[PDB]
């Protein structure tokens, strides 16, 4: 289990806690199965990976696709802030994805030998976006929680794929 194995096998985890904290979420999620609503496509300002980072079979890359990993669980760090006690009903799980979602952050950074080391843009002004997330309406409050489990999901799914084609 070399550590990229690792780095795989820890994401894994990362998206068994967003079940637990898109389950719930989904349910009074306000923007899934949801009623008085069901009309929102949730669009956060996080960094979501996309046909520009080449990181699928229609042209798959290997330092862009790592970078926006780097690039990527830092800004994720923050929305895990917002993940990581807003469950005061699975705080638990909370704790579960944004641990290990860290370990990657780590495991990564050394890991990503002649890489890595993106630094974090948007930091201070992290804490703003932080403080705008939850100073939003209830409306784009309850997005917020959804679109961050949304990417996890997805965004980390691919990032799984991307060490594995590496």
């Amino acid at each position: 289990l070399t550590s990229s194995e690792r780095i795989d096998k820890q994401i894994r985890y990362i998206l068994d806690g967003i079940s637990a904290l898109r389950k719930e979420t989904c349910n009074k999620s306000n923007m899934c199965e949801s009623s008085k609503e069901a009309l929102a496509e949730n669009n956060l300002n996080l960094p979501k990976m996309a046909e520009k980072d080449g990181c699928f079979q229609s042209g798959f890359n290997e330092e862009t696709c790592l970078v926006k990993i780097i690039t990527g669980l830092l800004e994720f760090e923050v929305y895990l802030e917002y993940l990581q006690n807003r469950f005061e009903s699975s705080e638990e799980q909370a704790r579960a994805v944004q641990m290990s979602t860290k370990v990657l952050i780590q495991f990564l950074q050394k890991k990503a030998k002649n890489l890595d080391a993106i630094t974090t843009p948007d930091p201070t002004t992290n804490a703003s976006l932080l403080t705008k997330l939850q100073a939003q309406n209830q409306w784009l409050q309850d997005m917020t929680t959804h679109l961050i489990l949304r990417s996890f999901k997805e965004f980390l799914q691919s990032s799984l794929r991307a060490l594995r084609q590496m």
